[PDB]
């Protein structure tokens, strides 16, 4: 007795099939993202708790942030297919909300180079097909999910983390309800 359906969970009635086994939705325009990102850490905690052999996956969503929303999509399918996703995540959320220097297309590849891809590769990586194909990859999770917001989190499929079941006067006991909660589940 301590993770419950429909208090620290909900179970979707559309499950997805060959879903990730955890699989996270965010926007780098998303105050509560950057909530989660730079001050809970959610997703350490996350991958610190997880079973051997469950993988956590993110996602970037659009429906935030206009044309930089989709300019930044891409630009994590880059860091998705480069595997730099955790050199660029603190640079792109405070290159967005917090110094607001992140305005342009240009502005993003200027945080891989100075995180250490050179320019070609990035750009090489920008016009693939696989950045491409990871692009509608993401866009296809969100739409099998029926994504309404960020941030989000679904594991196998079937649970959506209920983070408004949980008790947020404590930040630390919030962001370990939230790992147990994604542990307990990763299991069911």
């Amino acid at each position: 007795a301590q993770y419950e359906d429909g208090k620290q969970y909900t179970t979707l009635e559309k499950p997805v099939a060959g879903a990730p086994q955890v699989l996270a939705f965010f926007s780098f325009f998303c105050p509560h993202c950057y909530q989660f990102a730079e001050v809970l850490h959610i997703s350490d905690n996350v991958k610190k708790k997880l079973p051997e052999g469950v993988k956590m996956t993110a996602y970037h969503v659009n429906f935030m942030g206009g044309d930089l929303g989709k300019d930044l999509t891409q630009a994590w399918a880059v860091a998705m297919a480069l595997g730099v996703e955790d050199k660029v995540t603190v640079p792109l959320f405070e290159g967005v909300q917090k110094t607001q220097t992140i305005r342009s297309a240009s502005d993003i590849r200027d945080v891989f180079i100075n995180a250490g891809i050179k320019g070609e590769e990035y750009d090489a990586a920008w016009n693939s097909f696989v950045v491409k194909s990871l692009v509608a990859q993401q866009e296809k999770a969100a739409a099998d999910v029926q994504l309404r917001g960020v941030p989000a989190m679904f594991v196998n499929g079937k649970y959506q983390l209920n983070p408004q079941g949980m008790d947020t006067s404590n930040m630390d006991v919030f962001v370990q309800q939230y790992a147990d909660t994604v542990k307990y589940l990763s299991e069911k």
